[PDB]
């Protein structure tokens, strides 16, 4: 569960790259999910008449949505664990009005995982992927814990 300083560090580093480019790493991170649980995608009633990646890749709101998504997990994740403010209001978007089970929430941090080994190896390696996943696993776990408390089982 509580992360060391130094895998915090390596977190802190892959995310350094991304926001060398949010956007495309947003674009990149939406569409592997939605190609990889299609059903993730029926939760958008802005996006789900995407029906392919070019689509996908061609949309405006899209890549916007990508970026505000990034941006949100980036504070999050550089707070290194104090994140109860942060987690406040995204929990109770995603647990009221978006209805994001938690099971859809490992998905997309699968597919965080997945663009993240693709474009960054320099940065990604074994002990690096076993750092971000263990604050994933700590963002959930944070997040059921206040769907919980909202009254939603997740
Ligand atoms: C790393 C995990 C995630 C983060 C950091 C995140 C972040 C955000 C943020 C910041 C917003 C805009 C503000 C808000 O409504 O709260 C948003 C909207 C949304 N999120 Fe997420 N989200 C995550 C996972 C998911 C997943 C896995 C789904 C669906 C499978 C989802 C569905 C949505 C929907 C449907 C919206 C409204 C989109 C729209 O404006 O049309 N989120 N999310
Ligand atoms: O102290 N590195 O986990
Ligand atoms: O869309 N900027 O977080
Ligand atoms: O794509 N998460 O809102
Ligand atoms: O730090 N949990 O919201
Ligand atoms: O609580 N946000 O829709
Ligand atoms: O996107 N999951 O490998
Ligand atoms: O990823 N090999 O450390």
């Amino acid at each position: 569960m509580v992360l060391s300083e130094g895998e915090w560090q390596l977190v802190l580093h892959v995310w350094a790259k991304v926001e060398a480019d949010v956007a495309g790493h947003g674009q990149d991170i939406l569409i592997r999910l939605f190609k990889s649980h299609p059903e993730t995608l029926e939760k958008f009633d802005r996006f789900k008449h995407l029906k392919t990646e070019a689509e996908m890749k061609a949309s405006e709101d899209l890549k916007k949505h990508g970026v505000t998504v990034l941006t949100a997990l980036g504070a999050i994740l550089k707070k290194k664990g104090h994140h109860e403010a942060e987690l406040k209001p995204l929990a109770q978007s995603h647990a009221t009005k978006h209805k994001i089970p938690i099971k859809y929430l490992e998905f997309i941090s699968e597919a965080i995982i997945h663009v993240l080994h693709s474009r960054h190896p320099g940065n990604f390696g074994a002990d690096a992927q076993g750092a971000m996943n263990k604050a994933l696993e700590l963002f959930r776990k944070d997040i059921a814990a206040k769907y919980k408390e909202l009254g939603y089982q997740g």
